[PDB]
């Protein structure tokens, strides 16, 4: 009777969030891979930085 | 009948898989912290480095 259309509406709701969930799983993912490059890159500085040091001494 | 159960099944299915998805979220945002502190901290050491490299010109 009614159960349906309360089952129906939960249901869409649901499916909404779950889909919005799924973009921002996709865009913390990005977010990840892109600190993951900038840290890799400061470090590699670092070690370009401590190698010229480690000549001059 | 048939149909009440099948919509009750596919929103705890949905539900079930929503939770799940915040879960992955939160996993990605404690990631993406980490990565980001690290960075500072390598840009930091940078700064102390550049400094060491400033004072042998
Ligand atoms: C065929 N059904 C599905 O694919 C289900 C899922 C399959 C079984 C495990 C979890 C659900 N689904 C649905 C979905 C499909 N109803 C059936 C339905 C019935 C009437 C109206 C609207 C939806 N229910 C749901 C639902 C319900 C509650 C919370 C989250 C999703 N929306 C999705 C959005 C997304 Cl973003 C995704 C995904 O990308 O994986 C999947 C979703």
């Amino acid at each position: 009777q009614e159960r349906v259309q309360r089952l129906k509406e939960e249901c869409e709701a649901g499916s909404r969030e779950l889909k919005r969930c799924k973009e921002e799983n996709y865009d913390l993912a990005m977010r990840l891979a892109h600190q993951s490059e900038e840290k890799g890159a400061a470090l590699m500085r670092n070690r370009d930085l401590q190698l010229e040091i480690d000549q001059l001494k």
